[PDB]
C-alpha cells in the first residue's frame, strides 16, 4: 500500500474532463487506486467517485495505491497531476 502527497495541477482541478481521463489512465492497472481529499474518499475508476470530491485547482490530495504495480501507478498518477 503507497500513499503519495501531490498538488492537483489541473486547470478546473477533478472537473468532467480531467475525472474521465484519470478514469481511462487507471484501468491500465491490476492495483486499487484511491484518491483523498481531507476525509473526502473516491475509488479512481468511478468518475462519480471522484466528481464527488469536489477538487479544485491546486488541492492537496493523497493518491493511495495496494497491488502487484502500486508503485508504478503512484509515479504515474502524480506525473499526471503535475505535468498533464
Amino acid at each position: 500500500m503507497i500513499s503519495t502527497k501531490v498538488t492537483i495541477n489541473c486547470p478546473a482541478g477533478l472537473d468532467s474532463k480531467a475525472a474521465a481521463l484519470l478514469v481511462q489512465k487507471v484501468s491500465k492497472y491490476s492495483s486499487s487506486i484511491w484518491l483523498e481529499k481531507g476525509e473526502r474518499r473516491a475509488n479512481a475508476k468511478s468518475l462519480l467517485g471522484l466528481l464527488s470530491l469536489g477538487v479544485e485547482r491546486n488541492a492537496a490530495i493523497t493518491i493511495i495505491t495496494d497491488g502487484e504495480d502500486e508503485k508504478k501507478a503512484a509515479d504515474e498518477i502524480s506525473e499526471y497531476f503535475t505535468v498533464g
